[PDB]
C-alpha cells in the first residue's frame, strides 16, 4: 500500500539544472507524478529528498520498522556510503534503486554502487519515468 | 510502434528450469505476456530468442535498418562479445537492456555488460515484469 | 578517568534489529554495561551515538581538546570517512577501535579501515563485550 | 566580484592545533587575511566553513545560482564525495580547489580528489597564501 | 574450562628484544601474567610457543579434539600460513587471534590475515594485555 | 632574491601552438611578463627552457650549489622522469611545480607526477599566471 | 549409465594436427578409446564435438533434461563463455572437466575457467587418458 | 599464391554503416580492390565474411590444412575469442591482423588482441588500405 | 614400478575430520585403497604424509634421485611453499597433483598452487578416487 | 609530396646487429630503400635517425610547423615518453607509427604505446617493409 | 671477525643437481670455499644449511644475540617467510642477501623479496662467488 | 682484460653531495679507487658518467662493438629507459648493475629495472665497494 519514494543529495535541484544530463522535470513536478501514478495504481506515494545522510537514514529507519516498500535515488551517496547500504540491509519489503541518468556511460566512479547487491532491483538511464515504472514493479507484488 | 524484444543464450529454458533464480515463467508465456502488455501500450512485440551469436547479431542488424527499438536480454553474451555491442552500436531508436536476476547481487562476471555504456537504460531484477517495464517506457517516449 | 564511547551511524537499531549479527543487546542497555563496567574500573564513561558524520566529529573535537581517550565504532564511516580519521589524529590520548561483527569475516569493503592505522588497538567480533574489554584496557593504562 | 571561499571539515580547528601539519594561523584569522587581500583586489570575499556535508552542499548550491566563484577546500571530503562533486559540477564561473598540506607528499587516498578534474585549477602545499594567490587569479580573470 | 594459548615463531624472543615495537615483558613473564589473569577468571590456560608450523599444527589439531578454545599468535605465519588456517578451520571452540603490535599500522603485508576470516575474533595493538582480554573474553562466554 | 624558473621538453612552442589548451602567450613573452612580476616584488626571475633532460638537470644542479629557489614546469619528464626527481631533490630552497593546464582532468598518465611528493606545493591549470602566483608565494616566504 | 562427452572448438582436429601440444591420437580414435573404456566399465558413452556454442549448449540442455553425466572438454570456450556455463549449471549429475594440455603451464589466460567453479572436479595435463579417467570416476559414483 | 581475406562479425555492414568510424566502402566494394589489388601482385585473394565463430574457424582450419597465409579482421572476437587463437595458432605460413580503425585510440578493450601475439604483424587504422598493403607484404615475402 | 605418493599438513585428520569437505575417509584407509589399487596396477605405493615442510622437501629429494614419480597433495603448502616448488623442480619422473576438495569452488588463494606450473598434470575434486586415477595414468605411462 | 621518415635510440644499428630480431638491412640500406620507393610514389622522402630525444623532439617540430606527415619507429621511447606524444599532438598531417618487430609478441612493457592512440594508424611486425607499405598509404591520401 | 652464513631449503641440493641453474659446486665444496676466503680476509665464516625454517630461525636469533653479520640465502623462504623477516630484524649488525642465480631474471615471484628491505644489500646472479663477495665488504666494513 | 663502468645521471654529484644516501666519496674518487683496483686484479677499468641518455647508449654501442664486459650504474634511467636496455641486449660479454643504495628499501618506484632481467647480476646496498666487488667477479670469469 504504502512507498516511499527518497532522494538523496542534490536531486532537489532537479530541472532547474543541468537539463541536458536529468531533464527538465523539477522536483516538485516530479512529487506530482509520482503522486499521481501511484493513485492510478491503488498505491500512495510517500516522496522524501535531504542533502543530509543522516535524515536519509531516519527515513530508511522508519520505512524498516513499518516494514515498507523504499524506491530510493541515493545520489551520490549511492556509490559511496557504507552506512546507507546498513540501514537499507534492514528492509524486509523491496528496495528498489533508481537512477536517472544511466550511471553506466558515466565516469567509472559511478558504475559501483553500494545498494546493488542488496537491492531487489535496478532501474537507470530511464529518466524520471524510472520512479514511476519502480512503482509499477511494487503495485503488482 | 514496433518493438524488438531479443533474448540470447539460455533464455529458451526459462520456467521450465531453475524458477529460484529467473521465476516458473516459461519462455512461451513471457512472448504471451509481453504481446499483451504491448497490445495494451498501442505497440507491436516481435519477440525473437536464440542461443546463436550469428541469429542475434542478424536480428540486431534488422533492427539497425528498420530504425526500430530493441529490448535486449542477451544473456551470458551480455559480461563477453564485443560484436554484439559493435552491432548494438548502430541502432539510431533506443536500447533498453534487461536482465531478470539481480546480476549485481551475482558473481563479480556478472557485474560488467558491454551493452550497459551504449544503452538507453538498462533494468535489472525486476523479473520477467523488467520486459514489460521497457515496454512503457518506448510507449511514452 | 573520563573515557568517551563514541557510536556511528546505525547503531542506535542495536538489539531491536538484526540480533543475529550483532545481538539482542540494545543501545540503552549497551550504556548501562559500559557505565557499570567503567564504575567498577574506577572511571566515567559518557557513551555518545549519533548518525550524523558533523556531529561525530564534534565529540571527537572535545576529547581532543580535553585529551581524553576514545572508544570509537564509527559503523559504516569507519570504511568511508577521511574527515574523522582527521579528527581522531588530533587525539593525543589513546584510541581503541571497536567492532561488534568480525569484520574480517564479512564484504571485501568491510576490511579496511581509516582508523585503524592511527588508533592505539582495534577489537573486532568480541560483540558488546568489546567495548568492556576496551574499557579495561584504559583502566591499566 | 564577489568570491566564495568554502571550507569542509576539520578547517575550524587551524592554527589551535597542529602547527607542524597545517601552519599556527587560525580560522579568524585566516578569514581576516583572506578579506584583507580581496578588497586590495577589488573584490569581495565571503568566507565559510562546516563540518556538515549538507551544509556545503548549500553553500554550493547558493553559487551555482548566483553565477560566482568558489574556492574550494573540502577537507577530508575532497577524497571521499561525490555528492559535492555533482554540486560543484553546476558552478558556470571558476572552481579553485585549495590545499594548505602538499597532498601528493602524505598518504596515497590523499592523492586522489573528486573535485580536481572539474575544477578550473587546483593550488596545493603553499599554506594559507594558496587562499591568497587563488583570489588574485580571480581578480585577473 | 581450559584455554590454549598459542604462539609462533619469535614469541619466545620477547620483552628481551626490542621493548620499542612489543614491550618489555618476556615470554616467561607472558606465561605467569597468562596463568594469574586465567585463575582469577576461573579458567585454566595452557601457554605454548614454537617457530615450527609443524608443532603449532599439532597443538591445534589437541584443541580441535578435546573441543578447547584457542588464543592464538602467529606471529609471521598469521600473513602466510594456508595450513594454519586449515587445522584451525576445526576447531568447533572459539578462535580469538591476538596481535600484541597494531599490525594494521604497519606495513601492508601485516595486514591481511589468513586466520581473522575464520576467528570469533580479532585484538591487535593492545600489547600484551590483548591475551588477557581474550581470557576475559572466554570466561564470559 | 633569485629564483630559477625552469621549463621542459616543448614549452619553447607556447602560443605559437595550440592557444586552446595551453593559451596564445608565446614563450618569450612568458619570460617577460615572469621579470617584470619578479621586479615588482623585489625578485631576481632566471628563466631557463630546454627540450634536453640533461640541461634541464644542469640548471637543477646549479640551482641546489646555489642553495637557490626554482619554479620547474618539467614538461612530460614530470611524469616519466626518476633523474630529475633525483637532481630536484637535492635542493634545499624550495621547488614549487607548477602545469599551466589542469593535468588532474586530462589523461590517466599526466595524474601521476614524480615531482609532486618532493616539492613544496603544486599550482595546475591556473594558466601562465601559475609561474606568477609561485613568485609571489616565494617573495612572501 | 549414460554420460555425454562434450568436446568444444578445434578439438576435431586433434591427432592430426600438433602432436606435440596435444598427441598423435585423432578425434575418431579419441571416441573409439572412450567407446571402449565406457564398455568396460559397464557405461555407455555418446561422444559429441563441434566448433558452435549454439551446439554445445544444445548437448548441455539434453543432458540437464535427462539427467546425464557430463565431461566437457570446451575448448577455447572454457576461458571465455559465461553462456556455456550457465547451461552448465542446470546439470544435476556429475560435471567433469577435462583438458588434454596442462592449462595452468601456459599463457594466462588460460589459468582462468569460467567451468571449473560448478564442475564436480577438473583433470589437467593427463593427455587423452583424462577423458577414461573422468570415465572411471563416474563409474564408480 | 593464394591469400585469404577473413573478415568476422559486423564487417558485411561496412560502407552501409557508420562512414565516420570505417570509411563509406561497402564490403562488396572492398571484396572489389582486394581481387584487383591482388591480381596487380601476381596473387589470387579469396575474401570471406562472417558473423559465426564457427564459420570463421572452419575457414582458418582449411587455410591450415592448404599450407596458405591468411589475412584476418576477425571484428568483435578479436578481443573476445581463445577459439580463433587456438585455430590460428595452426597457420604455418603468415598470419597478418588487419584492423579498419585505430583500436589503439578507442575503449580499453579494444587495446587487447588474442591474435596479436601469434600474427607475424598487425595493420591498424589504415582504413580499407590496411587489406591492401598486408597484400603487398604477403607478395614480396 | 614404484611410485611416491606425499601428503602434507592437515592430511593425516582425513575422515575423522569433516567428511563433508573431504569424504569419511581416513589417512589410513587411504593408504590401504592406493596400495591395493596400485597392486592391480602392477606398480608398489609407497604413501607418506607429514605436517612439516622440511619432511616433504627431504621425501621429494629422495623421489628425485631415484628418478621415480611422485603423487603430491602438498595441503596448504600447495598455495604457499616457493620450496616446494623447487624441490619438485628437481624431478624427471611424472610429478601429479591431486586435491581432494575442488580448490576452484572455494577461496581465490585455493585457486593459484605453485605446484601445477611444473606438473604433469593435476587432479582435483574427484575425492580420495583422485590418487587412484593419478596411479592409473602413470602405469600406462 | 615530403614525408618525414623519423627514427629513435639504437635504430642506427639496423642490420649490423642482431639480424634475427630485426632482419639484416643496414640503417643506410634502410634510407636507400625508402627514398626508392618515395620517387616510384611521386613523394619526396627524408629519413632521419637520432639516440637524442630533443633531436627527435626538434624534428617533429619543424614536421608540425611546415604541415608534413611524419612516419616515426621512437624506439625504446615509443613506451616510456610523454614528451615525444606531446610533441606528436601537434602534427596536423598524418602520423604512422611504425615498428620492425611484432611488439605484441614480445615483453608486456612493448605492448604500450604513448603514440598508439594519437596516431593515424600503426603497422609493426612487417620489418622493414613497413616504412615502405606506410609510404604508400600516405601516397593515396 | 665471525660472519654467519645461512643457506635454506634446497641449496643441500647444490652441484649434485642441476649445473645449468645454479653451477656444478656443491655445498660442502661452497664451504669449503667460503672458509679458504675468509681466513685470506682475517675472518671467521661459520657455514650452516637446513630446509628447516625453525632452524634457519634458531640460526639468526643466535646472530642477533652475539651482535655478529649474516650472509643469507634464504632459498625459496626468501620470497614467502614473514617470520623468516621478523627474525631477521633483530640483527644489528649487517644482512648481506645472496642468491646464486639472477632471481630477476626468473618467474615473478622470484622478484619479490621479504628480506631486501630490512637487509644492508643484496647480491644476486653472481653464482657461488656472490658469497665471497658478500665476505669482502663484511671485511672492509 | 678491459671492463667498462657506465654512469648514469646525478652520478656525478657524488660524495659532494647528500653522504647520508650515498657516502662522502666522490666521483673522481671513485674513479680512483675503481682504477687501484682494476690494476691489482689484472685489468683495465675504463670510467665514464653522463646526465645524457644518448651518451651512455653511445657507450653501451661501443661496448658491444669491442664484446667488453659493462658495469653499468644508470641512476634514474635504471627504472625507465627501454632504450638503455635495447643497448645492453646486444652485448655479448658480462653486464653487471651496481646502485650505491638498497634500491629495493626505498621507495617501490626503485624496485623495478628494465635492466636486472638482462643482467648476468645486480649488486644493490653495498656502496661503492659494489662497483669494486663487480670487478672481481668479472677478473675470476
Ligand atoms: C542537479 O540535478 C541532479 C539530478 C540528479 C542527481 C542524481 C544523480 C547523482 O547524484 C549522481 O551522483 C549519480 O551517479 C546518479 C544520480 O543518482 C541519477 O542519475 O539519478 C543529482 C543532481
Ligand atoms: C535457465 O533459465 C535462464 C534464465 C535467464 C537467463 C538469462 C541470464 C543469463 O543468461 C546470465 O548470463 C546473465 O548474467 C543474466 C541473465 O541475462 C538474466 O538474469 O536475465 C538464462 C537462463
Ligand atoms: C542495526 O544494528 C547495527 C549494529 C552495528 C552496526 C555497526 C557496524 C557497521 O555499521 C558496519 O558498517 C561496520 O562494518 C561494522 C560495525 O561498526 C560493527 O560491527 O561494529 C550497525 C548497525
Ligand atoms: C586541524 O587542522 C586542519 C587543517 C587542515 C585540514 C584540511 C586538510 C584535510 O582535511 C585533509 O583531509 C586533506 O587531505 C587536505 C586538507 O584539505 C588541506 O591540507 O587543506 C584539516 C584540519
Ligand atoms: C621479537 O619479539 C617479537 C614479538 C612479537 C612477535 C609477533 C608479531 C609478529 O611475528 C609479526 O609477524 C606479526 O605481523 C605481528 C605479531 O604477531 C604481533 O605483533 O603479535 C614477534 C617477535
Ligand atoms: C605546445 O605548447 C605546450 C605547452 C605546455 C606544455 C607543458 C605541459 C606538458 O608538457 C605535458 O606533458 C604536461 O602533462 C603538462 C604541462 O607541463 C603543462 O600543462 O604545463 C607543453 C607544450
Ligand atoms: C588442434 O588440436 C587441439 C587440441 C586440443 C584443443 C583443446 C584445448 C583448447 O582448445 C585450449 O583453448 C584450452 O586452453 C585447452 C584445451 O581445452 C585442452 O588442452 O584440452 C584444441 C585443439
Ligand atoms: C559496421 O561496420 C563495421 C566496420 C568494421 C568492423 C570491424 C571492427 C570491429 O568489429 C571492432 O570490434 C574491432 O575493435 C575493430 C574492427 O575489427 C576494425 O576496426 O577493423 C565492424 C563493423
Ligand atoms: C582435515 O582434513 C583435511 C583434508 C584435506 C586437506 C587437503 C586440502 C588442503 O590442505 C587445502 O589447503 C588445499 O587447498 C586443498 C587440499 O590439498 C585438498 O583438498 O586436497 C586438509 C585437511
Ligand atoms: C639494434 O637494432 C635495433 C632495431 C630496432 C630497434 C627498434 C625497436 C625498439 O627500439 C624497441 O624499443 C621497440 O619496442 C620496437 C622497435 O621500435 C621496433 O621493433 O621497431 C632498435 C634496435
Ligand atoms: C638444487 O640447487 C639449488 C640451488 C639454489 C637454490 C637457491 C635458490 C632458491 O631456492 C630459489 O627459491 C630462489 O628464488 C633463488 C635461490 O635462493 C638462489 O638462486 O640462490 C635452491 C636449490
Ligand atoms: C647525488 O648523488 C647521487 C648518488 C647516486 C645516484 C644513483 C642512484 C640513482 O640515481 C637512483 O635513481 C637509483 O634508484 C639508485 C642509484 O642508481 C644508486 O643508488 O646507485 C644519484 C645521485
Amino acid at each position: 500500500l504504502i512507498v516511499n519514494v527518497i532522494n538523496g543529495p542534490n536531486l532537489g535541484r532537479l530541472g532547474r539544472r543541468e537539463p541536458a544530463v536529468y531533464g527538465g522535470t523539477t522536483h516538485d513536478e516530479l512529487v506530482a507524478l509520482i503522486e499521481r501514478e501511484a493513485a492510478e495504481l491503488g498505491l500512495k506515494a510517500v516522496v522524501r529528498q535531504s542533502d543530509s545522510e543522516a535524515q536519509l537514514l531516519d527515513w530508511i529507519h522508519q520505512a524498516a520498522d513499518a516494514a515498507e516498500p523504499v524506491i530510493l535515488n541515493a545520489g551520490g551517496l549511492t556509490h559511496t556510503s557504507v552506512a546507507l547500504r546498513d540501514a537499507c540491509a534492514e528492509l524486509s519489503a523491496p528496495l528498489i534503486e533508481v537512477h536517472i541518468s544511466n550511471v553506466h556511460a558515466r565516469e567509472e566512479f559511478r558504475r559501483h554502487s553500494y545498494l546493488s547487491p542488496i537491492a531487489t532491483g535496478v532501474i537507470v538511464g530511464l529518466g524520471i519515468q524510472g520512479y514511476l515504472l519502480a512503482l509499477r514493479y511494487l503495485a503488482e507484488h
